[PDB]
Formats: C-alpha cells, sequence, structure tokens
C-alpha cells in the first residue's frame, strides 16, 4: 500500500510508519535483546530527486505515513487478532531456550563457526542468556522442574531492510578504532564492538503484539497431590482462554479444570495456585503492559484493549537476524576478524551440559554413561525421581544388644529377636546361654510409611529346644526421620538397638511428609559455561 509520493507531497507533515525504527538494530543472538545502538542507519526519508514512498495505513485508519529508504516490503496486515492461546510443555532450560530462539525466522548462523566436541553436548546458543533461559536455570539449580508455555500472537506490521543498507557513521567510525585482525590481545577491542552494537543486526521484522507466559511446575510436588505436569498446564491454558474470551465458562474443557479444582480441594484457580511465571508482554503501551492471562484484572475487555492499541504502539513479536561482518566490505580484511570475533563471542557464552558435574541432589550417575542420572528407589518412587506417596523412608534398625537380660523361669539366656515393621519380619539368631547377647544384624526394611507404620516392635524372646520359646518381652516406638537410640525395658534387664529412618529425597519433617525442594549441588548458574 506504498507509493512513490511527489514532492509536494513529501514536505507534508506525516508521522512514519509506526516502530519503523526497529529494522536495522543491533541484537546480541544469546540474550534476543536488541542492543541499543544501531549498525545501520534508516533515517534517510527523501529520495536524491526530493521525492520519497508514502503508505496508506489500513490499521490506522487510511492515515498517510512515511516510510525511510532503507525500508522494503511493508504490509499491514490484519487487525483482527484471533483469541487462541497457544500451549507448549518444556522439560529443559535448553528447550526455554529453544523456545526463545524460535522467533528467529531466518537461519542467524549463516557464516559463523557455532559448532568445540566436549562444548556441544546439548548446547543452547541462541537465547542461552535471554531472560526467559535465565528463569529457567535459577528454578532447574532450586529444584525439579516442568516447564508450561502459555503464548498469544498479533501480528500487525511486516517490513525489512534493503540488501545494501546505509551504515552509521558512529559505526563506520567504531570500525576504524578497530585493529587489523583478531589475535589473542585484540580481544577486547572486538568484544567492546560485539557488546554495544550486538553479534547480529534485524533486517526482517514481523511487529505487533505478543503474551509470552512460562509457568514453572515442581514436577515433584505435582506428583504428591495426585496430579501431572500435563494435567496442570492443560488447565493453565484453558484459564488463559477463558481470560482472553477464546472460550466462555461453558465448554467441555473448563468443565473438565472445575472438576478438578473440586477434585483436588483448591481454593482458587490453577493460575493462583502455580505462581512461579516467567511473563514477556510485547506491544501495546509500557504504562499498561502486565499479564493478561493470568493477571487479576486480566478480562476478555483488557485484551482487547491492548489488541487495539497494536497497529499504533506495535512491539517486536519475531524477526531475521544477520551477523555484523555482513555490513563490511569482502575486500576489507576486518571482515574476516569480526567473523571470528562474533564466533568467539557467541560460542564463549553457550551453554552446555558438563557430564562431570554432580546429580541433582538424590541422584547418582550410572555406570554406563556420565550424562545418566539414576533414581535412588527405582520401585517405590515414578519417572524424574518423584516419591509416590508421603511419608515414605528408608528405614535401618541395627546395633541389637542386650544387657543383664533373663526370663521367669532361670538366668540361662537363649536369647534373639523379632523386629517387625509395615508387615516386615525380621529375625536374629539365637545368643547361647548369655545374658548380655550382641548381634550383628543389620535389618535393612527398605522403604517403608513412617506415618501409616504401624508400630517398630522389637519382640525379645528365650530360645526353648523341644518346647515352644518364651516371649521375655516387647516394646513398641514410633519411628521418626533421623538416627534414634531406642532403649527398652524388661523385667530383668533391657534391650538396645539404634535406627537411622531417611526420608525419600522431596520429603522432610518427623514423618516424611512435608514436601522438600531438591537443589543442584554446587554454585547457582549466572555466566557463560557448561
Ligand atoms: C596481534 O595481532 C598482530 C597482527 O599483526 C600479530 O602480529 C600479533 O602476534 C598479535 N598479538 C598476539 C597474538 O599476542
Ligand atoms: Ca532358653
Ligand atoms: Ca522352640
Ligand atoms: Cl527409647
Ligand atoms: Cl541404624
Amino acid at each position: 500500500p506504498c507509493y512513490t509520493a511527489t514532492r509536494s507531497e513529501c514536505k507534508q507533515k506525516h508521522k512514519f510508519v509506526p516502530g519503523v525504527w526497529m529494522a536495522g538494530e543491533g541484537m546480541d543472538v544469546t540474550t534476543l535483546r536488541r542492543s541499543g545502538s544501531f549498525p545501520v542507519n534508516t533515517q534517510r526519508f527523501l529520495r536524491p530527486d526530493r521525492t520519497c514512498t508514502l503508505c496508506k495505513n489500513s490499521l490506522m485508519r487510511d492515515a498517510t505515513q512515511r516510510l525511510p529508504v532503507a525500508i522494503t516490503h511493508w504490509r499491514p496486515h490484519s487487525s483482527h487478532c484471533q483469541r487462541n492461546v497457544a500451549a507448549a510443555k518444556v522439560h529443559s532450560t535448553e528447550g526455554v531456550a529453544r523456545e526463545a530462539a524460535a522467533n528467529i525466522n531466518n537461519d542467524w548462523r549463516v557464516g559463523l563457526d557455532v559448532n568445540r566436541p566436549e562444548a556441544n553436548m546439548r548446547a543452547s546458543v541462541a537465547g542461552s542468556h535471554s531472560k526467559v533461559a535465565n528463569f529457567a536455570a535459577e528454578k532447574t539449580y532450586q529444584d525439579q522442574y516442568n516447564f508450561n508455555s502459555d503464548t498469544v500472537e498479533c501480528r500487525m506490521y511486516s517490513f525489512r531492510l534493503v540488501q545494501k543498507p546505509p551504515l552509521h557513521l558512529d559505526f563506520k567510525k567504531a570500525l576504524r578504532a578497530l585493529p587489523r585482525n583478531f589475535n589473542s590481545s585484540t580481544e577486547h577491542a572486538y568484544h567492546e564492538l560485539i557488546s554495544s552494537y550486538g553479534t547480529h543486526f534485524i533486517t526482517a521484522v514481523d511487529l505487533g503484539g505478543r503474551i509470552s507466559v512460562l509457568t514453572a511446575l515442581r514436577t515433584c510436588q505435582l506428583t504428591l497431590n495426585g496430579l501431572t505436569a500435563d494435567e496442570v498446564g492443560d488447565c493453565l491454558n484453558v484459564e488463559a482462554q477463558v481470560s482472553i474470551g477464546a472460550q466462555a465458562s461453558v465448554s467441555s474443557e473448563y468443565k473438565a479444570c472445575e472438576e478438578k479444582k473440586k477434585q483436588h480441594k483448591m481454593a482458587t484457580s490453577f493460575h493462583q495456585t502455580y505462581r512461579e511465571r516467567h511473563v514477556e508482554v510485547l506491544g501495546g503501551p509500557l504504562d499498561s503492559t502486565h499479564d493478561l492471562l493470568f493477571g487479576n484484572q486480566a478480562t476478555p475487555e483488557q485484551f482487547s484493549t491492548w489488541t487495539a492499541s497494536l497497529p499504533s504502539n506495535p512491539g517486536l513479536v519475531d524477526y531475521s537476524l544477520e551477523p555484523l561482518h555482513t555490513l563490511l566490505e569482502e575486500q576489507n580484511p576486518k571482515r574476516e576478524a569480526l567473523r571470528q570475533a562474533i564466533s568467539h563471542y557467541i560460542m564463549s557464552r553457550a551453554r552446555w551440559q558438563n557430564c562431570s558435574r554432580p546429580c541433582r541432589s538424590g541422584q547418582h550417575k550410572s555406570s554406563h554413561d556420565s550424562c545418566q542420572c539414576e533414581c535412588q528407589d527405582s520401585k517405590v518412587t515414578n519417572q524424574d525421581c518423584c516419591p509416590r506417596q508421603r511419608g515414605l523412608a528408608h528405614l535401618v534398625v541395627s546395633n541389637f544388644r542386650a544387657e543383664h537380660l533373663w526370663g521367669d523361669y532361670t538366668t540361662a539366656t537363649d536369647a534373639y529377636l523379632k523386629v517387625f515393621f509395615g508387615g516386615q519380619e525380621f529375625r536374629t539368631g539365637v545368643v547361647w546361654n548369655n545374658n548380655n547377647p550382641r548381634w550383628t544384624d543389620k535389618m535393612d526394611f527398605e522403604n517403608v510409611l513412617l506415618s501409616t507404620g504401624g508400630p517398630l516392635r522389637v519382640q525379645v524372646w528365650d530360645a526353648d529346644y523341644g518346647w515352644d520359646d518364651d516371649l521375655l518381652g516387647s516394646c513398641d516406638r514410633s519411628p521418626h526421620s533421623g538416627f534414634h537410640e531406642v532403649t527398652c525395658e524388661l523385667n530383668h534387664g533391657r534391650v538396645k538397638f539404634s535406627y537411622h529412618a531417611k526420608c525419600l529425597p522431596h520429603l522432610t519433617g518427623g514423618t516424611c511428609l512435608e514436601y522438600a525442594p531438591q537443589g543442584l549441588l554446587g554454585d547457582p548458574p549466572g555466566n557463560r559455561s557448561g
């Protein structure tokens, strides 16, 4: 809808097409954040012969708007934005970076060395240091998380740069103040140009609006409450669709969510219950930029208002990135130096999987692969090493010894012990003719319910050859988490023993009922490495 205007039409006061100055801006591919600096100058509006290009904007009541000479393919889209919440299930930080980087339409890698064999294990390069990836990494370090993404997109405009755009004088000067090649000493001079003008520059754009909400769900806390990561995730998507008006309070999907809300005795909605969210809002006024899917003021009316603001205040939805060196001429030797510099900057900032690092607290590396983490109790715990129910613990009863022990008939004691817990029974060997017997038994009760139990029963028996053995005494104890020393007083003497009841990973408290986060062993991630 753009046309070549006459010298008179060009003299007229007209605003530029919305968000046009976004094209040509530099961007750091590792963070997916605009550099603030412009290696390309798109400011020129009037052609050498004093004529220009003007566009009729159908999204702004056919307003006559100015188009810079460096901009081509200006195309406005529909004002109608389909109320559709795009849901995604992400399982790692690598996936979050991938979902963030999915907004780059082209191959940003072209002409760059973005391939080390040891530093390429499940490596995130684009969006590795993006705000959303850093959010997913911080969560990953704290506890075992599963991520749910809910997205709404409206495309308002699309435009691109010219094949040979005019370079900025500030950029041309910065290129001169650079050394001839990328040795190991010039590393700082080049990294200053990269940190200022970005690794790439935006060559094409799709402007409009985007609401992107990443919800972090503690995978093991969910399993204890009888919910799955996919169950809660699907419920959030439905709640987001209600807030934007995609579906009303009367639908098959929303009925299932209201059923699960009552079934699991929830006071408020899934979004009011699971508040560990990262929110990205692009487009609309900065004065009214907030969560429209899971916000407290999030109404279908509030979504329409935002949608209406998009034509005049558009944000960067998706784009095409080209490396900085592509701006320099092929004859110039500083191009190959910058190409190598960008390659080095991007690569040093990569985030990969170091199989040398220890597994998440409560896991261990298998003998088969150094990159494979195994659960401690495969029987009771499901996948992702989450305990199936509250109260599960590893009970080991040992250090069995009795002092000055005898019964109602004789001082000649032929003692042995019967130990009971959770339907399981263990028996020691007989210590013939001894008032102070000591047993070497280490009773592994494996995985038991510390809450249900019932009691940890220790029966002291006296072995009688032909006749029925006589019970010297019996005692009960309600086991608690940790190492405990027990002393049971009998009619003659006492029986002593100890037990360590270790809560399964993700469980804490006296009877292993409470939920506990399982963090990664080491220091928190905040810098470039694997
Ligand atoms: C710096 O670059 C120059 C290019 O002429 C090279 O001669 C020199 O060895 C480099 N310095 C290093 C690699 O420390
Ligand atoms: Ca006996
Ligand atoms: Ca007997
Ligand atoms: Cl005791
Ligand atoms: Cl013990």
